[PDB]
């Protein structure tokens, strides 16, 4: 006997006339008190492994009492997970255009002056909500432009109006080959700590088209500008990206552990009523200024040597390039290190490669989030 | 006995340790004074017709006195061009990353204020020769950044390196089921009735990643710049992007046509010392922001009734869908026609579209480039 | 008020849950006389033209007493008419294995001399029905084998089941670049001239995958069984497979054309009461050993001289080869020709290839189907 | 200094006129006495680990005397190795027509009671020299067919071409995850010892269209002629397809293992002056006919439970499915079993499937090869 109340949305629509839906799953929380959660998974198609978190987690919320409304997207992109290329799913990117699926969200280039002078006398909670209402208004009607929205930009919007509704998002995703890794904003970095993610990357106010920055620059935009006026308070919107390991994977057990720790976050901020506590464990961060790309300085066939989610000593090896085309010569078989200490965090799904392939991302100039 | 030098460039390499290489051909001035030019094809994989384009052009190039430098790159995009997916080239972008190869280029950033201000001395003609070098060289130190850069970007800036060189820039494009258009810079309207080319779309000051933009907005800036310092001149450098027509197409008598319109051009620019007459014809324009995209509304079979390249009156059809999906209903078959008059240029290539999917590109408030 | 009864069949179904539907509609017949009829469309996703086959079909038919059942399948393959790779349906096989969805059907393997002894004392009528029961049933067999069958088979198994129901069976697709051409068994050459097809290839007795062998190869069998011991008679089946011109193309009017062929046929052979006339038109036809596929005997880009549907003297062009990595030399551009006269009926619909890749298929040996 | 002669062979063409080439070592003989040895890597272009086989192969032969000709292939099939789709290596069919590169190569259909009676006169070394001389210059006369042959047939026939010169044929492949098995056909179940390959296949004597069966089943068919007009000899060639673990994967440690393996076969086969013991470990084998594929029952996202090269008791669970869009239902998540004891083998890459979706291959009815 499940206390989620089961919906769904559309979100676009296929040549044959099927419906594009996303499946949508909501606890109602019991105090209008409580902070609101939205959270989806799998906007990236071969970023399966968010699911088995929303399973898990819904499983775990049977339980606890929910004091704050939870909305759950599972199967965020139908279109994405569906198409197949081979043995994999060509899931991050529309096929026909080429768009990042995570790069097609609404920023509303808010005229925040503005705005704000209209709505000022208003209390700090009556000017939340007026603000959210409008966030959620101008973004659908975008639905109803006159020459229409693309494919991406359609199913972005949908889920973009449900994030607004909430005070907490979360965006759900994996890396390719990668450890579990967190995208926290500067502003919330004390968040970090309660999930069970040993990395976070912290960024800054800015704007690159992902559910994350479409959620929470509005309103850290707000937040700064009311600032500036003598009106001190702080963000009212949090939102986080959790990057769950690698794609193409599903592991309950592994999920278990990824809804606990979302289970202790959301517990912190009172959004349940028992107190779940972090897990234990080492948590480092970087400015997402040190985090790099590595792109392979020649073609070849690769051997990942250094472990995602592990310190690699400057001069110790990230890959190997294996040319056998040139056997005979010291070129065949090349060890590649780095100048600098980083934590690799993932890397490429395929061991054959050309110039300018990316073969990892790394973090430099890491430190502990929580020194002890 | 062709006058045409041929070399070649390497763009990348592939995993089994093939070279990407672009054939160039060089016909040499026989004026040191003479504006040089650089002709690129087939960036976009597939859009094969510039190859024909210059096939055309370089035949009749060994029967005209060749007066500055012209460099052509056909085939520059190996990768792409060699890149099949069932019966078509998926040309477009990068298969790994979705990246739009024509979204590669450089953006150089020039501290405008600061460079002029160490170069002011120079005569105009050596202010220009400096800051072409620059030009050249900082496009060149992309290809050694120690963590490397993507495969889209070395391509891009090894083109962009020879296109620097050049007084006048041509990058060779065609549409998917498409019309000839052309995008030319405000600067140049002048410039367009030369090319055999209806409808050419007028183009601002703005950096969008492409290579006519890379080409040309470094000059716009320095010389926008050098005006307001009391120092007048013309932009130094010409690029055009040239639609000719259809993607997965080539036609050697519509090339010729289009190879004796570019002649038309190099002519008037002194390039060659021929005079070579502009074609007879109807020439029309709109600014970039009137040409518009159309979206599917909904999904469904797509008929294409609109002709590319001949106005639609407001309220003809421009595409009817069929839905046989809801046979025995009026949604089973829908004429659609848009709100105000326009030309369109170009259509999607498929007759199956899902909601979103772009349908038309249509030219709005559309004038003679040349009234008479 | 549409005189067809709409249901559905679920032909597979996708990771994120969504069942695989074909739209079923069908015209019930008021003669349990006459024959009945199963036309399906599009199981290879590009091939759209038989939708709108479909669409001025049923029109039709709101118009004309129809005497026997009419099924009609359009849109009968969801998966591959979804599946989109660039601006293309990537419609023709399987994206996961490559197995292409017309060679998926199901041979019966029938042991033909011990079904007939069992059921010789039948009469011809009453044998056909047993036959036709036990095609169904095998066929619908296949669909719980304990480690399952693949996704394609599961498709050609649900639209198998359907056609074996029914006495003339309509698998409607198109070519890629392409004129109206015809699949027709030998035994029923008498068919070909009611349809408006200019080309007929007419097919031997044998088992290849395909939906129109899957249906008359075992009533073939059957048949020339059943006269080896002296009883003679028809075979009771008749499947064809129509080439509507080209793929990823909708065309109404070209549609009504090959709607008004197919009734011609339907009116002939009773499944409606009015006389619908055959069109007048020019008809040819060739064995199938005579029909042959053009490799590129070298890699290029391709210019199609030869005109689809029209014969080409030996000698005369049948492509240019464009090679503009190679200018300077004769092998620039070179014409391409064949040894023996031909009617070319469909070329590839890229203008760039490989070694080998089909350029054309021609038929050689062409008579006229109908002498006059 | 490597004693290596290195060459290479042109296998077919690209659009913009680069030569698709494969590499090619020799190690000389040095006794025109010993059997000679052709092994190939990567014609199914995802599975790279051959590559890393043949160069340990290499390093390891550089000290060890050569008797007879050992001719290796590596990265044998450039256009695969080379087709990226997303982060993946679209390497196993031809991405036009989706024919498996893997089932292109040249059946002879010698007409051996003819060919035979022609040559029995012959002393049994100089009847297989005849042979082999013919299977060399058939397999070379499809290269000048006058319509041309597909861009795979021609692929497979320069690669078969030089296979059909050898004594031992070694075609290096892998499976997707997948554990180290091996194809050998029955007449050699013997040699399957002398590799480190845990599993075994025995395959009959049938032509399915792979490189093992192109190279042995000439031979398979003249030796079961001659021994039927009394001639007894054994099969003069042997041939077999290694299944060295995962695709998309290189590890030079397990490749050292894999070629210590292929050494210990030909030492015993006198192609190496040294003894080179086979490793010590359990081999099991199953007949073709006892391995199956199991198909995913429903749609769903999978978690693989059972680990690939462990033995399976009946009921213990081989996936498990996930389907989000269930939740609250029993159907969400479900344990899938097989009826009978297996050996799992292989599984799908990909976490995500279709109703249909090949989810594993397993062995049933293993026994030991070599029962100790
Ligand atoms: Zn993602
Ligand atoms: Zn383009
Ligand atoms: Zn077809
Ligand atoms: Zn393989």
């Amino acid at each position: 006997m499940t206390k989620a109340i089961q919906s769904s949305v559309q979100v676009g629509e296929l040549a044959t006339g099927q419906a594009l839906t996303v499946p949508i799953y909501s606890f109602m929380g019991s105090e209008n008190s409580a902070p609101s959660v939205y959270i989806q998974a799998n906007v990236h198609g071969a970023e399966v492994q968010g699911n088995a978190v929303i399973y898990q987690l819904m499983t775990l919320l049977e339980g606890y009492q929910v004091l704050g409304d939870i909305t759950l997207a599972p199967l965020a992109n139908p279109l994405g997970i569906n198409q197949k290329s081979g043995e994999f799913t060509l899931g991050r990117f529309d096929p026909i255009t080429g768009v990042n699926w995570n790069r097609e969200y609404f920023d509303h280039n808010v005229d925040i002056q503005n705005w704000y002078a209209e709505h000022q006398h208003l209390t700090n909670s009556e000017l939340f909500c007026a603000y959210r209402s409008m966030l959620v208004e101008t973004c659908q009607a975008r639905l109803t432009h006159s020459f229409g929205i693309s494919t991406g930009h359609r199913l972005a919007v949908n889920l973009q109006a449900m994030a607004h509704q909430a005070d907490i998002v979360l965006d759900l995703h994996t890396g390719p080959k990668s450890c579990k890794h967190l995208y926290c904003p500067e502003y919330d970095i004390d968040a970090a700590r309660f999930f069970s993610i040993p990395y976070t990357l912290i960024i800054p106010n800015s704007f690159g088209g992902a559910m994350d920055e479409a959620t929470f620059c509005p309103w850290w935009q707000l937040t700064e500008y009311a600032t500036s006026q003598g009106r001190e308070f702080s963000v009212p919107v949090s939102a986080f990206t959790l990057e769950l390991a690698s794609q193409e994977r599903i592991d309950l057990a592994d999920a278990l552990e990824d809804a606990k720790g979302i289970l202790a976050y959301l517990s912190h901020r009172g959004v349940i009523a028992e107190k779940v506590n972090p897990a234990s464990m080492e948590r480092f961060g970087c400015y997402l200024k040190d985090y790099k790309k590595f792109h392979a300085p020649k073609a070849g066939l690769i051997e990942y040597c250094a472990s995602v989610g592990e310190p690699l000593t400057a001069g110790k090896p990230l890959v190997n390039i294996l040319r056998i085309d040139l056997y005979g010569s010291e070129q065949a078989y090349q060890a590649i290190s780095l100048p600098m200490d980083c934590v690799p965090i993932l890397h490429f799904a395929s061991a054959s490669v050309l110039q300018g392939t990316e073969l990892y991302k790394v973090m430099t100039n890491v430190f502990p989030l929580q020194p002890s």
